[PDB]
């Protein structure tokens, strides 16, 4: 079953934080530095910059080629790639090779769409990166990033399949961004300022 396979492959290949795998191999743990996430940027502030643009090249990859497969072999309108995108996107959210904890999705997710539609990630894009240098909180630009990108394969036309693919990932990494949430709605959440552009 080259569907079901490949729907598997991309679970499997999400399991693999390559923000665990290099700070480990660097030997750090991320649990404890940081907001305790394995992603680009708590790697960022555990090793440098190098390492977390690395992690999210990494993490990027992991959604977008199990989901360029699936456009190219069922095409858009598959459910195939319906799941292939959500089985990476809770492959990185819910590793089998690490204890089921790991990330909170969004450069996973940012390969699913770009697989999907290069333009509506790079719309994406530009709107986190609007949040990030206008209000310099990661999270929120991230949070808005990601319902911008739900409501731009809405405004396009996007078939149910995808439509549905945005709404999952896009609750799933708002979930994962709870305490994120209520650390922005105390003012503990991390602003990165001239601090980092001093000593990062
Ligand atoms: C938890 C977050 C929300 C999750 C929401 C959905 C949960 C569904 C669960 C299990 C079935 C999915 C497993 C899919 C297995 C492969 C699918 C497949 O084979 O698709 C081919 C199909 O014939 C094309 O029409
Ligand atoms: C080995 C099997 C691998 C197969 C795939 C394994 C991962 C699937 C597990 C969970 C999906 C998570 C979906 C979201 C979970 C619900 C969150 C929630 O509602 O939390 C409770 C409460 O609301 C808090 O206030
Ligand atoms: C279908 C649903 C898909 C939802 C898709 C949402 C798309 C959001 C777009 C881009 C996020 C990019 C975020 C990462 C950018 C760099 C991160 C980083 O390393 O930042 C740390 C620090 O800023 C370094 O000094
Ligand atoms: C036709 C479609 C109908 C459905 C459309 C749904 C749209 C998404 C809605 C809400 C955001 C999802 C996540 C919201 C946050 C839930 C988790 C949270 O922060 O809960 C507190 C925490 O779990 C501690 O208890
Ligand atoms: O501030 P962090 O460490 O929770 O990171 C938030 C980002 O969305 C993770 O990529």
């Amino acid at each position: 079953g080259s569907a079901l396979f490949l729907v598997i492959f991309a679970y499997l290949l999400g399991s693999i934080t390559f923000g665990e795998v290099i700070a480990k191999l660097k030997g750090v743990d991320l649990r404890n530095v940081g907001s305790g996430n394995v992603g680009a940027t708590n790697v960022t502030r555990a090793l440098g910059k190098k390492y977390g643009v690395l992690v999210f090249f990494l993490d990027f990859l992991k959604g977008f080629i199990p989901a360029l497969i699936a456009v190219k072999s069922f095409g858009i309108d598959s459910w195939v790639l319906t799941f292939t995108g959500l089985a990476s996107v809770l492959g990185h959210m819910y590793p089998v090779f690490f204890g089921f904890k790991g990330g909170k999705g969004v450069a996973t997710a940012l390969g699913v769409v770009f697989a999907v539609s290069p333009s509506v990630a790079l719309f994406s894009f530009l709107v986190w990166l609007g949040i990030f240098l206008w209000k310099r909180y990661v999270s929120l630009a991230s949070i808005t990033a990601t319902i911008s990108a739900f409501l731009f394969l809405f405004v396009a036309g996007y078939p149910v399949n995808v439509l549905f693919m945005a709404i999952v990932i896009g609750a799933l990494i708002i979930y994962r961004h709870r305490e994120n949430i209520n650390r922005l709605l105390t003012g503990r959440e991390h602003r990165f300022g001239t601090l980092e552009v001093l000593f990062q």
